[PDB]
Parts: C-alpha cells; sequence; structure tokens
C-alpha cells in the first residue's frame, strides 16, 4: 500500500455537482510525491461557469498522498487502504448558509490515483457568499484532525476552514469527515493526529476556462 506512493503518482478527479439545482461538473489532473506531501494539481469547469467559489471545491477535490513522518507509518489509514481504495464522505456545514454532503471512492486505477466525487449541495442562500460569489479567491489552511472509528473499519476526521470574504470578514466551513476501505484486507487504524495542510490556489495565465491550478502540502502530525 505504502510502497505504491514511493515515486510521483499521476492523479486524475472527476466531480460531478449539484448546489441548489445549480449543475457543475470538474475534472482534474495532476501528480502527487507522498514522500513530500506534495501536490500541483489543475481543475477545470467542464460544465462552463463554477456555481459557486473554487476555494469551496478544494477540501472536495487525496489525502493518501500525506507525507507520514517514518515514526507514525503505523497511523497511515489511506495508504493501507490501496490500492482497493477508500470512499471519503463529507457533510460541510458553511455557517449561515447551506451544506455540502461529498461521496467520493478513492482508488488506483493501473498507475494512476483517481478521485471521482458526488457533490449535492443543499439550502444555500441566493445572495449569500456561496451562491453570490464573494470569497476572495485565497488559499486555504489548517489541520485536519484524524481519530479510529473501529465499527466502520476506517476513519472520522473534523475540522474547519475559515474563508477570506471579500469584505475582510471570515465565511466558516465545519467540516465532518468518514473514510471507509473498500476492500477487505487490513487497514491501519490510526491514534489521534492530524494532517497539517496548505494549500495555494493560483490561475494559468493562459486558460480560458473556469479553472483552478494548486499547489498543496499535506504532512501528518501530533505524535511524538
Amino acid at each position: 500500500g505504502e510502497e505504491l506512493f514511493t515515486g510521483v503518482v499521476p492523479i486524475l478527479v472527476e466531480l460531478d455537482g449539484d448546489v441548489n439545482g445549480h449543475k457543475f461538473s470538474v475534472s482534474g489532473e495532476g501528480e502527487g510525491d507522498a514522500t513530500y506531501g506534495k501536490l500541483t494539481l489543475k481543475f477545470i469547469c467542464t460544465t462552463g461557469k463554477l456555481p459557486v467559489p473554487w476555494p469551496t471545491l478544494v477540501t472536495t477535490l487525496v489525502q493518501c498522498f500525506a507525507r507520514y513522518p517514518d515514526h507514525m507509518k503505523q497511523h497511515d489509514f489511506f495508504k493501507s487502504a490501496m490500492p482497493e481504495g477508500y470512499v471519503q464522505e463529507r457533510t460541510i456545514f458553511f455557517k449561515d448558509d447551506g451544506n455540502y454532503k461529498t461521496r467520493a471512492e478513492v482508488k488506483f486505477e493501473g498507475d494512476t490515483l483517481v478521485n471521482r466525487i458526488e457533490l449535492k449541495g443543499i439550502d444555500f442562500k441566493e445572495d449569500g457568499n456561496i451562491l453570490g460569489h464573494k470569497l476572495e479567491y485565497n488559499a486555504i489552511s489548517d489541520n485536519v484532525y484524524i481519530t479510529a472509528d473501529k465499527q466502520k473499519n476506517g476513519i472520522k476526521a473534523n475540522f474547519k476552514i475559515r474563508h477570506n470574504i471579500e469584505d475582510g470578514s471570515v465565511q466558516l466551513a465545519d467540516h465532518y469527515q468518514q473514510n471507509t476501505p473498500i476492500g477487505d484486507g487490513p487497514v491501519l487504524l490510526p491514534d489521534n493526529h492530524y494532517l497539517s495542510t496548505q494549500s495555494a490556489l493560483s490561475k494559468d495565465p493562459n486558460e480560458k476556462r473556469d479553472h483552478m491550478v494548486l499547489l498543496e502540502f499535506v504532512t501528518a502530525a501530533g505524535i511524538t
């Protein structure tokens, strides 16, 4: 499982979304290098204009690429589930606004690590920060707090993302996450720890489609 990540691995992401009945699709390509916790990705809205802010999709759009320090390798659930993969589900509660519910399957297709996602968003405000596009195209950085879930043979996680709003304020997105293996083989059930994650968002100056370029670092921590 871990051996599948010792080099650079191609990534494919495919997302189908429906937020308040606004339907859209995103496709992504890039590479991950778990040795350095490093991800480089480019996403394109294939249906036209994205109806929500790109920053709100970052966490949805492959924590198997986390750098787990040598001394914490027995706590890496994500790679232990490979190549068969895992289901990753979230509910993301946007404070004073709607929620996303996401279901994804993360697995290998040949040599390529694939993340296939369905996203459903409901109860958003038409002129809120999300459907009104009031969030700054700004990096996000925070800690993903992971705990074991023995009853599902997987993990749970929780974290908060504070998205900057255009007026200087913050739009909180409270994340609740569950991962469960797809295969029936043994997986690593971790002690409590976190992934320290930083995502830098940018634009391809030659790209005319609605898109997002990401450079992301992911590092496991919190166990000495």
